């Protein structure tokens, strides 16, 4: 058993799993819609490519990581084509060399987008907190980055083909990979889910923040109405109050732009001394000042902002889309060998397919999300 010139039959009629040897029905439509969908991936993901390489807008450390996700769905286009060359009767023609390549090139290719999007969740937690975008300095760590996110790809992808199979542990072989051991499954379907979570508090972490920031310029703003109507001491007190709390919030979270909101802080706190002497018009007069304070900043940081979410949106489309088809063949995994007899792993096929769809839909979600780049893709072709 511990690596004999055994053919795929012994591992495969030892676990409970089904092995094909005339060409089936449903086996030549996999195969088919397999292949067509694989075409579809080496043409658009290349295409999104060409599009962040020719356009001088898509010159930025965010969209060079993005043609990064695409080369890794372009790699996965490249390992789905060999698994689908080798379903169905021709699994039986497969080495246990072959087996682990196509097994391995599959696991390559979802770290590789994994770490991609891990990346990206890191480039736009940095770029938030740093209002803008980096120098040509980070550029040049983008290609280290891109580096550590192949090597990483390669190494899990090489973990299981380095002695962590159950070649030589025989008893421990998985129903689903009959080569891969039990041990492994667990621990890759674990290490891929806690790397989702991590990656969900992360945009959590940037929402929640922006959510905050912009609650408390909806305090700053309303509040700022109700001075400029004519009313008692104790109104202009309270609406001030209010303001200040606000501001006090905002200016918590390197670069930072403190010593500009502080200065609002201190026109409110002066403005505030003047209503509680009683001189109501000078409060409202000073009220006044704040609004032309702030209508100096919202061309520099509020009309930047609308161009930094329409791009993070985009972003958590492409993590959203990432979880719901992978997650579900994930807990497969996991229900394979912590679940026996409880139910049966039939949907197999549908999980894998799902999967291979959203290397797809990153140049679709692209398509319609990003303004510039839909443009860039019809240059292309012309
Ligand atoms: C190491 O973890 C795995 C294991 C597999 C495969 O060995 C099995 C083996 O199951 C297979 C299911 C269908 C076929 C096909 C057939 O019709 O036979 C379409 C080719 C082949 C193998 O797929 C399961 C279904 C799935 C989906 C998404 C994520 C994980 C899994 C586990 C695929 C895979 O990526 C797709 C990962 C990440
Ligand atoms: C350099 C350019 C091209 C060379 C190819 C780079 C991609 C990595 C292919 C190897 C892989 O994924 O490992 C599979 C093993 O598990 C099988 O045993």
């Amino acid at each position: 058993q511990c690596f004999y010139n055994e053919s795929i039959a012994f591992f495969y009629n030892r676990s409970g799993k089904h092995l094909a040897t005339e060409w089936n029905t449903v086996s030549k439509l996999v195969m088919g819609l397999g292949i067509t969908v694989c075409i579809f991936i080496m043409l658009a993901n290349l295409l999104v490519m060409v599009a962040i390489y020719v356009n001088r807008r898509f010159h930025f450390p965010i969209y060079y990581l993005m043609a990064n996700l695409a080369a890794a769905d372009f790699f996965a286009g490249l390992a789905y084509f060999y698994l689908m060359f080798n379903t169905g009767p021709n699994t039986r023609r497969l080495t246990v060399s072959t087996w682990l390549l196509r097994q391995g090139l599959i696991d390559t290719s979802l770290t590789a987008s994994v770490a991609n999007l891990l990346a990206i969740a890191i480039e736009r937690h940095i770029t938030v907190f740093r209002m803008q975008l980096h120098t040509r300095m980070s550029n040049r760590r983008v290609v280290v980055v891109i580096v550590v996110i192949w090597t990483m790809a390669i190494v899990m992808g090489a973990i299981p083909s380095v002695g962590w199979n159950c070649i030589c542990d025989i008893e421990n072989c998985s129903n689903m990979a009959p080569l891969y051991s039990c041990s492994y499954l667990v621990f890759w379907a674990i290490f891929n889910l806690v790397t989702f979570v991590v990656m969900v508090v992360l945009y959590a972490h940037i929402f929640g923040y922006v959510a905050d920031l912009e609650d408390n310029w909806e305090t700053l703003n309303d509040n700022l109405k109700v001075i400029e109507k004519a009313d008692n001491a104790a109104q202009v007190k309270d609406a001030l109050t209010k303001m200040r709390a606000a501001a006090l919030d905002a200016q918590k979270g390197m670069k930072d732009f403190r010593h500009g909101f502080d200065i609002l802080v201190g026109q409110i706190d002066d403005a505030l001394k003047l209503a509680n002497e009683g001189k109501v018009k000078e409060a409202q007069a000073a009220a006044e000042q704040l609004k032309t304070t702030r209508n100096a900043y919202i061309q520099k940081y509020l009309r930047n902002r609308d161009t930094m979410m329409s791009l993070l949106k985009t972003v958590v489309i492409v993590l959203g889309a990432f979880i719901i088809c992978w997650t579900p063949g994930l807990v497969l995994l996991l229900l394979d060998c912590c679940c026996p007899q409880c139910d049966v792993l039939a949907y197999e096929k549908f999980f894998l397919l799902l999967a291979e769809f959203n290397s797809a839909m990153n140049p679709i979600i692209y398509s319609y999300r990003d303004k510039e780049m839909s443009a860039t893709f019809r240059q292309i072709l012309g």
